[PDB]
């Protein structure tokens, strides 16, 4: 049974690769952490960057989640982030993926003891 913080870690870093160099990243990163077990995710972010860099993002900006809640924060600087996204023709159990790289700043809510990602809310 999983941790916030670990279901984070599986759903958003892959600090082994600087960047998505391949239209396929999404297809197989997506397999490999488990997010087209049971269903399709339509969308999920990959983020290039070290653990630690993106823990340290619960240090930096606080700003409102856009649920409402005021326990996000944004990064000062931008960020190495892959967004993977369904593309129309995509079906479980062949789930398929556009891929696209950008750098941008993340947003990501805090929680716990230590205060850790728990949730990816968007990029800017
Ligand atoms: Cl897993
Ligand atoms: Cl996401
Ligand atoms: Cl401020
Ligand atoms: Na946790």
């Amino acid at each position: 049974k999983e941790t916030a913080a670990a279901k984070f870690e599986r759903q958003h870093m892959d600090s082994s690769t600087s960047a998505a160099s391949s239209s396929n990243y999404c297809n197989q990163m997506m397999k490999s952490r488990n997010l087209t077990k049971d269903r399709c995710k339509p969308v999920n972010t990959f983020v290039h960057e070290s653990l630690a860099d993106v823990q340290a993002v619960c240090s930096q900006k606080n700003v409102a989640c856009k649920n409402g809640q005021t326990n996000c924060y944004q990064s000062y600087s931008t960020m190495s982030i892959t967004d993977c996204r369904e593309t129309g023709s995509s079906k479980y159990p062949n789930c398929a993926y556009k891929t696209t790289q950008a750098n941008k700043h993340i947003i990501v809510a805090c929680e716990g003891n230590p205060y850790v990602p728990v949730h990816f809310d968007a990029s800017v």
